[PDB]
Parts: C-alpha cells; structure tokens; sequence
C-alpha cells in the first residue's frame, strides 16, 4: 500500500543496443483530507 | 361480551408523518326484547 495501483501493461521495455529503455505509469497514494456529504431527507408513507 | 363481533381483517392502518389513519368495522351488543318460540306436534301409530 505504498502505491495505488499501475497499469501493468503500459510497463514497456524497449533494448536496443548498451540502452535499456523504459516506461511505465503508476497513480500515486493521496491521503484524504476533505470529506463532503450530501445529505437528503424524504418521506415514506406506511399500511398495516 | 361487550360487543357481538368484528372482522379482524377489516382493521387498517395508515401512517404517514404525523397522522396515522385507521378504520374498522364491528358488529355491536344488543339485549334480546321478543324470544318467539314454535312448537309441532306428531304422533306415531
């Protein structure tokens, strides 16, 4: 849990010669630090 | 025996917020005032 999560495929390796290239994505952890909820009221009718 | 009888499925309620709607139905008490009674007569031979 030091990551979020990557997307697999895009970690592409690419050899050509003494170079090694690569790329490759991952999303980084984010903390929370704001919360918002949109509460809703309604009514509900009831029989027996 | 303070009434004659009365259908329980006839018993509704409604609630909706505050209100709460009800019915029923009942069949009430009387007291007899006629008591008729017929008689046959019959023989055998």
């Amino acid at each position: 849990n030091e990551i979020q999560d990557f997307p697999a495929e895009d970690v592409q390796v690419i050899v050509e010669g003494n170079e090694a290239r690569i790329s490759m994505t991952v999303y980084p952890i984010r903390s929370f630090k704001k919360i918002s909820v949109s509460l809703v009221y309604k009514q509900q009718t009831l029989q027996a």
